[PDB]
């Protein structure tokens, strides 16, 4: 009467056993047990006669893979086979997505069971959910397994073709990563934009206005307003300049400068201003959807200041320990049990009035219904309360509680009433000598906070901006109303360069572009940092010089491999395989060898990966690949950054003791971000 259940982790193994009980033996497999060979020694004697064995994929036989058991896992497999001898049934209880199905498949291929096999799938670890999945198994989904394998093979083939190019042309020991190099490109593209940015200056006037003489009961009696128009011409703002600091070809504006603006203020000093136009418009904010993988990583980054990787390790533990639903999901759907628990929680915590009128469903179409069933929300039909979870996850597990609290608040808020308020608009007029001038003020009231009492999104550190519960108080003003000028400050400004990415904004970008998946966002963000391509300056991601060199090589000579659209399209086709709408072998064959299928002008339609990469590379100069153009000096001489084996250093060709060509060099580190190394900075380190 003995049943064996296999999962990926000891924590999950202990948790399922607690729920299953007697007559079940629950073991862990440490994740994957087989992979393609990673070394010549991974190749078994039987295959040492196959020249493709080390590669591990036989491209001339429909991409047959060589899966071997990694030496680090041979132990695990031995024990599993040992235990299998003594049971009546095998339960495979890995995660329900393509990774988990692939593990199940591999266990079947490795153990070769001669007893019944049931495959359990669940998206939360509770006693009911576990019991249910045991009683109602799901057939192994081969389409999922084929999708995972296609991606595994693709990565192997990609590394095989592309790494040698990086080795000859950039640096040895660099490792190719296809999606990674796209993520890297996004970051490098932003740094270049910052480097080509040129600021424009623009001035206006800020006034403090008092309404208390014309209306003794104005609330508040004072406020601020900005100069918006002078003599029918609209004052220049930051949005009016392009990245080169020149005015955009649109409507007609005045750029004020210091002397311009203070002349206007001095000519105003004395007068009153007059309310020409007050307007109220109500607004209604709908609450945030429940968390999915990308939005959870974003909010944890902006609010808790957790890296993407950190958020996923914590979420993993919460899920394995029964606290939350599955944390790899692109669904924001809540089950009816969860909608009711949130509604109740909200009514108990905040009031009957703060509960949405009718229950709120957030049903967005998921890419694959087999891998994602539900948003990320507290597990169990009744949510474990934040205090109870706070006590269990105290001390060392404090980051786990903090994430749970974030998830709980988000779920609860998602069932709450709309935020209500008014948005205030003001047109104030006046006279600075000859010219008529317009000051403007805007305001927002939050009459009824709604879900915002339970959850408010955090604004991106670098982008800046206003939170969705921020209010600007303005007094009730009426046309004709005179206003007293309390103070006038002529105000100078400059346009700013485009903000760098935080992890939160990178994840957002990967999602909008269709390049990231719930299973991949954090591993993408993590790897580009490990491998040195990118590092953090505070909360900002900054590319390293080697990132420029690699990105440059790929853009110049293999552009399709790092094109945002081609990348997204491939991610989509892999999902197509997962659904059963495209075949593993056809896809690999088209991708590697070329074919007539795929988005126009893609790798597949351009002759395949193999012909694409294997051009004549002797035409590609390593020296230029490792040279990043910065600018010319005040003598017309190109100054570039050279990526050398000893690292990054600045170089320029100068006139020597005889003449040119003489290279003048100066060494460089992390301390100087690319957009910080200006000509001033460069000259300063060429000399000292």
């Amino acid at each position: 009467g003995r049943r064996l259940v296999i999962v990926e982790s000891p924590t999950k193994a202990r948790k399922l056993a607690s729920y299953l009980g007697s007559g079940y033996i629950v073991e862990s497999s440490r994740g994957h047990i087989r992979d393609l060979p990673r070394a010549a020694s991974d190749v078994p004697a039987k295959y040492k006669s196959q020249p493709w064995a080390r590669l591990g994929v036989n491209v001339d036989a429909d991409f047959e893979p060589l899966y071997i058991i990694s030496p680090e896992k041979r132990s695990t497999v031995s024990e599993l086979r040992g235990l299998l001898k003594d049971v009546d049934e095998l339960y495979l209880a890995t995660d329900g997505d393509r990774e988990g199905e692939a593990i199940a498949w591999h266990l079947l291929e490795t153990l070769k069971p001669r007893i019944p096999v049931k495959r359990m799938v669940f998206h939360e670890i509770t006693e009911p959910a576990i019991r249910a999945a045991a009683e109602h198994p799901r057939d192994l989904d081969i389409d999922l397994v084929d999708a995972q394998e296609t991606r595994r093979i693709l990565d192997r083939l990609y590394g095989y073709e592309v790494s040698p190019v990086l080795w000859k042309k950039v640096a040895p020991k660099l490792s190719a990563g296809r999606v990674q190099s796209v993520a890297t490109r996004i970051i490098v593209a932003r740094e270049r934009d910052r480097m080509a940015f040129r600021s424009a200056a623009y001035w206006d006037i800020l006034a403090k206005l008092d309404a208390s003489v014309s209306d003794p009961d104005a609330a508040p009696p004072t406020f601020s307003a900005r100069l918006t128009a002078v003599a029918g011409r609209r004052v220049a703002t930051g949005r009016d300049f392009d990245s080169l600091g020149t005015l955009r070809k649109g409507d007609e504006v005045i750029v004020l400068d210091e002397g311009s603006a203070t002349a206007l203020a001095a000519g105003l000093d004395g007068t009153q201003l007059t309310v020409a136009s007050a307007e109220e418009k109500p607004y209604a904010r709908r609450p945030y959807p429940p968390f999915m993988t990308s939005t959870l990583q974003q909010e944890a980054s902006r609010k808790l200041r957790f890296s993407a990787e950190r958020t996923m390790s914590i979420a993993q533990r919460l899920y394995e320990n029964g606290y939350i639903t599955y944390m790899r999901t692109d669904s924001t759907t809540l089950s009816e049990s969860a909608i009711n628990a949130a509604r109740t929680q909200a009514r108990q915590l905040y009031g009957d009035e703060y509960v949405a009128p009718a229950p709120r469903q957030y049903t967005r179409k998921v890419k694959n219904a087999q891998e994602a069933h539900e948003a990320i929300r507290p597990a169990g039909e009744t949510f474990a309360t934040p205090d109870a979870v706070r006590r269990e996850l105290d001390g060392p597990n404090i980051d786990d509680f903090r994430l749970y609290e974030l998830i709980w608040q988000r779920t609860v808020a998602s069932q709450m009433a709309d935020a209500r308020g008014m948005t205030l608009s003001l047109r104030i007029t006046g006279m600075s000598g000859h010219q008529e001038v317009v000051f403007s003020a805007t305001g927002r009231t939050l009459t009824f906070p709604g879900f915002l009492k339970a959850y408010v999104e955090t604004v991106d550190e670098l982008v800046g901006g206003e939170a969705d519960d921020a209010e600007r108080r303005l007094p009730h003003l009426t046309p004709g109303q005179r206003l007293d000028i309390v103070e006038l400050t002529p105000d100078g400004h400059a346009t700013n360069p485009p903000a760098r990415y935080t992890e939160a904004s990178l994840v957002k970008a990967l999602e909008e572009l269709g390049i990231g998946r719930p299973s991949t966002y954090s591993s993408i963000i993590k790897t580009i940092q490990d491998r040195g391509y990118v590092h953090k300056k505070g909360s900002a991601l900054v590319p390293s010089w080697v990132a420029f060199a690699v990105t440059g090589l790929l853009e110049q000579h293999f552009g399709r491999l790092v094109d945002y659209d081609f990348t997204a399209a491939m991610e989509d086709e892999l999902d197509e395989i997962a659904a059963g709408n495209e075949r593993r072998t056809n896809w690999l064959n088209n991708f590697y060898f070329g074919g007539d299928h795929g988005v126009p002008d893609s790798v597949a339609r351009s002759g395949g990966l193999k012909k694409l990469v294997g051009i004549n590379l002797e035409g590609i100069d390593a020296r230029e690949v490792n040279s990043i153009k910065l600018f010319d000096d005040t003598h017309g001489r190109p100054i570039y950054v050279r990526v050398g084996k000893n690292g990054p250093y600045l170089e320029r060709l100068v006139a020597g003791d005889t003449g040119e060509p003489t290279p003048q060099r100066a060494n460089l580190s992390d301390s100087i971000t690319p957009d910080e190394l200006t000509l001033q900075v460069a000259e300063e380190l060429f000399a000292t």
